[PDB]
């Protein structure tokens, strides 16, 4: 049955602007970061320190790290693709660091010419690097619901993958649904694979709405046991590999799922839509979450 | 937990074109009728003989009953709140009429302007005439998980009302969440409190996406046992009574999640999003249906 306490993982700032059409000045990134912070959040996944050369939207990964404010007990989780990049999220502050795979061959070949296994030398690096240096890593397994290249994806692999992850090093992994295909069925039957190998602690959902399933799912999730799950702000985010439709879950409707459910979040709801909402203006977009939409 | 087969009712026409501000043409909406009848649909609420005085946007309810196709095995159920509108409906073909009622005291008088047991005796009269004629009966018991004017509703007064309804001819009622303020474990206790009173096979959910828990409160619904569940098409309606958001829980999304969930619908879903861009464009607006924007 559900938990008593959800630790939610708010992605806005990163997965969530990363994939946005407009961009906004660094002072507008750490204000959002600022507001989150005080919205109640206890992770809020600040930014990528990756090539500029590639994601220009995370240009500014240095100077955001060292720009907002270390609320006390608030984990602020950097993306670092590779050495260079974790080395430079370590000399900017960072204390938790997050690397992404796939457990699907075509989309890591595609994305990085490297088979599945190829790509778990290059996080052992990481990884290596960061027990030493006394750092934290999450994990990501995008595809976990789907992929569009190979399309369904068997629980197997998917726990594979996890199994790898966790015991390579990292202490939680967030299973997602990257282009929102799945549906509670799969959800249910992919968790049900990765439990047996990965102790449910270290588990963590990231469904993307992009069909109107990631609460859905995500309430699936919970009902299997998971105690974390992540979220864009005003549900900001979006896929490449999926059309026009959305990104991310929205955060304002998950807190308030959980509120109905009388489960912990921590989180500050009204304080919370401020935050979405100041994004939003300063993104020139509307909301994506419903809560903020029945509120204005 | 999750049936095997779900009869969808599709209430775009009715429910979801009378809380839309632009208001259609008599031949739109007999097109779009016609057009979910092939999408797939096997109940499609097409209007409501109901004073042209409160709701004109259901004023042409006869000529619209007249002059949809009657696809083979597809019910076209009506609202019918007085004894003169079912006694008009009968005249104009119907089938099937839709009495509907509320948990919430408050409600009612502004919704059909009398009280609950004030409503007991329209109705009853209306079951009485159907019964000797074989006129099938359904009803609505709106609030059913809230009220937006006397905030939180009891699960037994909610079975209360259903049981009557029940008892007194209904086939089926439908239990709906008028101002889409449930989460799943409001819907589970009310459906607890109301299967106590009421057998599953006569049990519908009617949920709204204002705070976006439509899907999700219906998914409990499922694993409660109710097999039947209320959408409308491009996620057309909206919350009167609350901001200028969300309305129905898009059906399109719904199909989607249930044959995900490998549950028998017998829609064809691209002929669904068909009938969903038509009634889009003849309104103006943008699809609700997450789906649809992810289709193209
Ligand atoms: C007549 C009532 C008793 C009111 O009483 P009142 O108006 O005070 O006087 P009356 O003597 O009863 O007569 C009323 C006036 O109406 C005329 N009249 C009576 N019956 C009819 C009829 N069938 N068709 C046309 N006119 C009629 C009559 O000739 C007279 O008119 P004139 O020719 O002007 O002299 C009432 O039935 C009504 O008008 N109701 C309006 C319907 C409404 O608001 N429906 C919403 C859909 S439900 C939802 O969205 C939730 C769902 O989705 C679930 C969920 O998700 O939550
Ligand atoms: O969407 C995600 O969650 C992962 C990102 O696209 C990975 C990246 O660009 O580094
Ligand atoms: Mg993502
Ligand atoms: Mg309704």
């Amino acid at each position: 049955t559900l938990p008593k306490r959800v630790k939610i993982v708010e992605v806005g700032p990163r997965d969530g602007l990363q994939n946005e059409k407009n961009i906004v000045s660094t002072p507008v990134k750490i204000k959002l970061i600022d507001m989150l912070s005080e919205a109640g959040l206890s992770v809020i996944e600040t930014t990528s320190f990756v090539s500029p050369k590639w994601v220009p939207q995370m240009g500014d990964h240095t100077e955001v790290l060292k720009g907002i404010q270390k609320f006390p007990g608030i984990n602020y989780p950097v993306l670092t693709p590779n050495l260079k990049g974790f080395e430079a999220a370590v000399a900017a502050g960072a204390k938790e660091v997050v690397i992404f795979g796939a457990a699907s061959e075509l989309f890591t070949k595609k994305n990085i010419n490297c088979s599945i296994e190829e790509s778990f030398q290059r996080f052992d690096a990481i990884l290596k690097a960061a027990q030493s240096a006394n750092i934290s890593v999450r994990g990501y397994v995008s595809c976990a619901l789907g992929c569009p290249y190979e399309g369904k994806i068997s629980p197997a692999k998917v726990a594979e993958v996890t199994k790898k992850f966790y015991s390579m090093g990292c202490y939680e992994i967030s299973l997602g649904d990257t282009i929102g295909v799945g549906t509670p069925g799969i959800m249910k039957d992919m968790l049900s694979a990765v439990m047996q190998e990965v102790p449910l602690a270290a588990l963590a959902v990231h469904c993307h709405d992009t069909y109107g399933q990631a609460l859905a799912n995500t309430l699936m999730a919970l009902q299997m046991g998971v105690s974390v799950v992540d979220s864009s702000v005003a549900g900001l985010g979006g896929c490449p590999y999926a059309q026009g439709a959305s990104g991310n879950l929205a955060t304002e409707d998950l807190v308030y799922m959980l509120e109905g459910l009388g489960i912990h979040t921590g989180v500050n709801l009204q304080k919370l839509l401020e935050a979405g909402n100041f994004i939003c203006q300063a993104l020139n977009r509307k909301t994506s979450s419903k809560v903020a939409q029945a509120t204005c």
